[PDB]
């Protein structure tokens, strides 16, 4: 698939579903059933999924990176996915949906760089125009 969407399940899942729907309707392939791979049993397949997609779309919902803080051992799935995307030089497209930007130093060093990728602000009022802006950022 062209696109891997990383998000925090308890705050970004509805926007993630909307993105999966509208990106596919616009002809971009997206990893759909990723959550089942976020288990120690399937970790290798999860990493390979991020590595296989050209585009890494990151939903930054409120508090989305909080579980990454002090996650020095990279046990958090979003943390793992971000580190994998950064490591491979993937096209990273953050989608901002209520996120409060933290100081980089509160995040693990291996993912602070994610904060340097220009994001797209989500707007429910102009959902479709926002989808078109996201597509313009995809490679």
């Amino acid at each position: 698939p062209d696109v891997f969407i990383s998000y925090r399940r308890n705050s970004g899942s509805q926007l993630a579903s909307l993105l999966k729907v509208h990106l596919q309707l616009h002809g971009f392939s997206v990893f759909i059933d990723v959550e089942k791979l976020e288990a120690p049993k399937f970790e290798d397949k999860l990493i390979q999924s991020v590595m296989g997609a050209r585009n890494f779309v990151l939903v930054l919902s409120p508090g989305a990176l909080d579980k990454c803080m002090q996650d020095h051992d990279c046990k958090d799935w979003v943390h793992k996915e971000i580190v994998t995307a950064l490591s491979c030089g993937k096209n990273i497209v953050p989608i901002i949906d209520g996120f409060e930007w933290p100081e980089p130093q509160v995040l693990p060093e291996d993912m602070q760089a994610v904060l340097t990728f220009n994001g797209i602000k989500w707007s429910h009022e102009y959902q479709e125009a926002t989808i078109e802006k996201i597509i313009r950022f995809l490679q």
